């Protein structure tokens, strides 16, 4: 009875795509599967979706297989599958304006164009929504956008990627456990 929460990891699908720093959002929410013993499985609205139970409450797991700036051909269909509202999402996603090693938790927004938030944005027809940012680092300028996003996070780096998908789980796992998503905000920010 107290709801469920549906949290959506961004990403490309495919073997090319599982290790690029615009698939961190995947990322997270594999590491958040394995933390809850939590299988993906096909669904019909184009995701792969993993469930478990955090006392009595269904928390989704949700990868997107639409390609990134199709991800609200997913989210929008198993909104009203699940019988979910937006305040129930969390949206988790890489930031090109963020540092790796870095989080920013938000509830509003249009992420400087980000295709997959604007996907999200057009079906659902609002940017009102609880999101993580997972920095991957700023670039150059806007001639290395995509290499910079459609390429693997330096070997150097990995390390630190890693310390902010550890921190990502755990300000997940502290609104699955019913802080407000302002104190994540106060807590993780
Ligand atoms: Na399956
Ligand atoms: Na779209």
């Amino acid at each position: 009875a107290m709801g469920m929460k549906m949290i959506v990891g961004l990403g490309n699908p495919g073997t090319k795509y599982q290790y690029t720093k615009h698939n961190i959002g995947f990322m997270v929410v594999d590491k958040i599967a394995r933390e809850h013993q939590a299988t993906f499985k096909k669904n019909p609205f184009e995701a792969e979706v993993a469930e478990f139970f955090h006392n009595g409450e269904k928390i989704l797991l949700v990868k997107p297989q639409t390609f990134m700036n199709e991800s609200g051909r997913a989210v929008g269909p198993l909104m009203t599958y699940f019988g979910i509202y937006p305040e129930e999402l969390v949206v988790i996603y890489d930031d090109l304006d963020l540092a790796v090693g870095k989080i920013r938790l938000r509830q509003k927004g249009s992420a400087g164009g980000h295709n997959g938030i604007k996907s999200i944005i057009s079906h659902l027809n609002t940017n009102v929504f609880d999101r993580i940012k997972v920095g991957i680092g700023r670039p150059e300028g806007k001639k290395t956008v995509v290499q910079h996003v459609l390429s693997p996070f330096s070997k150097e780096n990995q390390p630190l990627i890693e310390e902010s998908m550890c921190q990502s789980v755990k300000a997940v796992e502290y609104l699955i456990e019913g802080h407000s998503f302002v104190d994540a905000m106060n807590r993780f920010n």
